[PDB]
């Protein structure tokens, strides 16, 4: 009746079938006070856990940590509660110059550097997002006045290796990963995160409905650092973002 | 001024195209052609027949790519080598789902990677993914046709038979990895099979190129495996009119 | 009781067990001309397909298209309809210098650089014809004047990236094929083709009799362009010459 | 002087510690370093939780790991960055033997790699295996706690669902991969499931890092008895005491 | 300079480039003594090393052990020594039913289920003989009397497992075996040994020529037991046709 | 009361032994033996040699394995199918780290899997790691020889020469595979390379049977590929000497 990890019942979500899911659990309450009567259920490891309201309709606001395999559990049991849609609100590295800081990735397909993705599905099977969802977070992200990218992600296990970092204690790459993001670079990929390839996969081979949109808060390419202002200002957007995605998922 | 390797069509031939149709079948060549003006033969090759037609005033080129990812991954180089850089395929296909019936069109938003052409362009990673626009097109043309449209996972396979689960064959067998797949699919709610989407889509993503996926359902597998001929003509026909129809949205 | 792909009968095929499988169309009614009472019997697709008799026998010639898959389809469709020895005639690019254009090879195993094989039989299992159509190739090839190499092909799935072809709309070639085509010929492959892999491997793990004989058009690493002539009786000789093996394994 | 990315402490917040204790739920962190001498909370952010305490003296630090090798990953890196060699997992756990009861305790000897992260550091064929003197220290102070106490390989999953062979979910389903995997597992002789040792013990095993793994049993997947809150609450304290008692013979 | 395992040099070899390898250290002499002038070289491990001469040629006989670890060094040092032609002769087990006890078979490729083959050439490549080895083997197997199958031989790291063999002390097969005796049968795999695999890779992507012949010594279909004689004749048959195959190898 | 199809011998020829002594090369096997008491020749065919004798009182059997993972697995099947339960395998090593001495001891704590024989056992996220009472009584016996030992991860190469990345070879040439590898695998901080303890560790640790691994060094690849029988003969007098006082840790 109360799902393992996330402590919470079916009736705690007053019928929600639409989640919103950050990786940061402190950016839980900032999504739901955008929408109607934002209420606290309950917070547990990675997980906090709030309900809304919007447009008369209820939605959770869920964390989900960093990582497929967090995300995971808190997908899992979000539908076990009956939840169908995801909305997957995060940040990113962009590896292409051609997108800069401030602007919006929704993502069209991941590449699975992950292993929860495979406790789902075959490494064949596509991790790519519903198209209702894709479309309404393009169309929201657009509306925020943001440029707005479409494309394929990297999605990795690992914030360090698997995104080719070598500033790093041993400053070694494993030979897979090396000379990585020069070839997600060169076959078009605009980015990397660490959840997208197990949420994306997870959901497209269960029956529920998932994408991701995600703000630029760093540049592999460009080595500058984005004014102050304007971070703060890609973390609204984003949520402001992918609240008004949720509303036109709920029509 | 040369002409390509395989198709044997010059950047000349094609008068400024940079969008392109390909059906599998070279019989689908000149109906498509001809449901846009002033279409002209260009020339025929193997499984490659090749016409130029105008779209509201715009060249598009129409190319058959023949059965698999292996003849499809040429005529898509070579178009891409004389300026191609949106391709529409259109197809044939067999419905998974119970309730895609034939006559309905599927519009592909990923395959899952059951060829091996695909792995000469991106490791198996790499999502077989359509352009947004494409796909967006795509629906589009389809849902205002007033057709039956599905949104969704196709898979992609290299054979017709054994990794479309059929046995209805000489042999009768399916090696280990098919033997059971195709409920797996159905399970994880991929629509159709079909044997071309996963090359096409992995090589045009992680190459620069716009692409997408179109297909009439002529077959359900729930049913049988072998297609019915009565309805292939009337699905053929739909399908080419949707097809063209998201080349209009996708031009300029 | 018409095959879907091929579109003819048992019947039609006046009792043939065996057949001669170009990849183009246009070389079907060539070789079936060189047998007596040459028939036209379907073009659907990639497929032309004529009966002819050889030594009173029936024999079936039968295009395949470019790759694996098109080639697993008119394998299959013909074995339904009695099929059992499966003879094949292409044109291959070679990588060892010693190979010259005009030269003739027998494949005795293929390098698995495709993906319909795998829907036949693991990778583990060798990619090799039948021992007696080999013995035939062979024979045929050396009575008809032709100098003659047996050993190992490398079959892929595309014409360019995979037999590391870098003159392409791109110039890249993914990690995998970096450096493959040194490293075939250092293993002693001799040539490039797109078929071979997936022919023997069904064929070998099916109970169907397979090989595979090629004319050489072009050598990799020969800066030379072979004239014309060359060309034409490279073309000749190798219709003549998979006939000739035809005729050998029907007694 | 850098800050980590991640953690937000920096070198000189650890005193010199080169010893970390690293549970995964950062509400235990506290529990932990009050076990010790001195305890001084460092840091919070996301599932983080930094403290430092002394033990015989000697600073060392607890770090919790979030659930799963990323985010496990993540903390190792950035606590070697600021001088951490040693690093000591005390964790739950589920028994799939029957003859490991609940309130015993594991020591891993080794992981069956059914992670992702652990592909990160280094290839499949490289053993998921803790440091000798750490394991050897975890075996001697769960022994001397008075525990009965099992050394043996671990099973270490991306997931807590299907890769634990969990059917009781939202589609009640397990992918090919993981049918009948934890039979397999129970057959070749595997303790038990988890979700961080794999990624953990590889990438300090291939890096210059010694780590080990201990967890008290909290159930048993063969067993229908459900354990009561006093013995639950019992095996997590001696856990706790344990990983510090092996903290101790750890140190130089 | 003498080789570390075969404790040889290549005066030792009295210019020999073609060897006879079996398995088991016993055979050596007796295949030796089957040519004139057998003169024994050094015993070490696994490794029992004869010269001979073959109508007027030197010839090594040098013993392998199990498996492909142990073949794949005596391969290596045999090269280094100057041996260019490798001849194995071993025993199998049989898993057609067409195939009976005192059979023989020369293997036209082998199943890779072993691992030093991957040590040579990645698992697409083709575990396949020399043709003129094969061609050999098969002239002297059929020359002798014997009925000869040419086919494809499943080549295993294990007696026990990888043979699908279930009477063992555990009585598990792990997953990738269980059913797999079935599926090689379906697809016409003849015979199950241990060193092929390895022989025919190494050889094959390194320059040097090699084929196996093997006499049947058990088959995994039938109930009943080979009697001695039986036994007796089948190893005496197959030592005397890998010695006719080798004089068919020098001229 | 069968006979075992290889080693042939009975149950019963093995009066009572549950521990095996399993090196490498058969000549080694009377060399071992007779370091025990009432030593007694049982059988030779092939690479395996097999003797008894007792040791503290008991029963121990000492059997070579032949060079690699596939004619160990049978030794080992067939031993076990005999009683025998605990197996130590004694043998030789190439160091790959610079401080390692020839003469030096190393006690494996886990195995890359570079072999094939280990995949018959178990899939290759299983770790090839020893039973840990195994391993810790080899460490003790090493060091009470006065030998210097070293704790770590082996690499376990179906090959002595590419696997090894040896390249004074026939053909000069390592696959892809292996290119680079000895140094990847230094940089991971692997000790050693051998042949036979990923199928050793393997087999036993997912079938129910204590296994370890200790062997001496011959040579430092450091210096050179090419190993001699001279640095063979005092290396292998205190291998054996180890290796009884490490089996009579195991029966105590
Ligand atoms: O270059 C970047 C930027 C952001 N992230 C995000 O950073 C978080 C960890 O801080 C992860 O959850 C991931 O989604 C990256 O992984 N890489
Ligand atoms: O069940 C079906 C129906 C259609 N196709 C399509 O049929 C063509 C061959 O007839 C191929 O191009 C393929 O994509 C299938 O693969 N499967
Ligand atoms: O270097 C060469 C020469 C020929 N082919 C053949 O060329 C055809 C495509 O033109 C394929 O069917 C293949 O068999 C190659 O692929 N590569
Ligand atoms: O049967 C069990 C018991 C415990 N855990 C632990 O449970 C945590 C998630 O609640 C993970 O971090 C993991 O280490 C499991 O995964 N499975
Ligand atoms: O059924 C059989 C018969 C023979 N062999 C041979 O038996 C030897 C081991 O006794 C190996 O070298 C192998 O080639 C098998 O492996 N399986
Ligand atoms: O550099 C070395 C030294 C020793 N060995 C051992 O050498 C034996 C063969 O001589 C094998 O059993 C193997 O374990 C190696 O593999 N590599
Ligand atoms: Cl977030
Ligand atoms: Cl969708
Ligand atoms: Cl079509
Ligand atoms: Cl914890
Ligand atoms: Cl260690
Ligand atoms: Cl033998
Ligand atoms: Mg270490
Ligand atoms: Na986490
Ligand atoms: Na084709
Ligand atoms: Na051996």
């Amino acid at each position: 009746k109360t799902v393992f990890h996330l402590g919470v019942t079916e009736a705690d979500l007053n019928g929600a079938t639409l989640a919103i899911i950050p990786g940061d659990p402190a950016r839980v309450q900032k999504i739901a006070e955008l929408m109607d009567n934002p209420v606290f259920l309950a917070s547990h490891r990675e997980y906090t856990v709030y309900r809304a309201e919007l447009d008369g309709q209820s939605v959770v606001v869920c964390s989900t940590g960093i990582g497929g395999p967090s995300t995971s559990i808190a997908v899992e049991e979000l539908a076990q509660l009956g939840v169908r849609t995801f909305l997957r609100v995060g940040t990113t590295g962009a590896i292409q110059p051609h997108v800069n800081v401030g602007d919006m990735i929704v993502t069209t397909g991941s590449v699975r550097l992950d292993g929860a993705s495979l406790h789902f599905a075959p490494m064949e099977f596509p991790a790519v997002p519903d198209f209702d969802v894709a479309t309404a977070m393009k169309a929201a992200a657009q509306e925020s006045g943001a440029t707005v990218h479409m494309g394929v992600t990297a999605s990795s296990d690992t914030f360090y290796p698997g995104q080719e970092r070598y500033d790093t204690f041993t400053g070694r790459v494993v030979r897979r990963f090396q000379g990585s993001m020069k070839e997600w670079q060169d076959m078009g990929v605009l980015n990397f995160e660490m959840e997208s390839a197990t949420l994306l996969t997870m959901c497209a081979s269960s029956g529920l409905k998932a994408g991701c949109v995600a703000g630029v808060i760093i540049n592999r390419t460009q080595k500058e650092i984005p004014d102050h202002a304007t971070l703060k200002e890609t973390e609204a957007r984003s949520i402001k973002v992918v609240v008004e995605a949720a509303r036109k998922m709920l029509k």
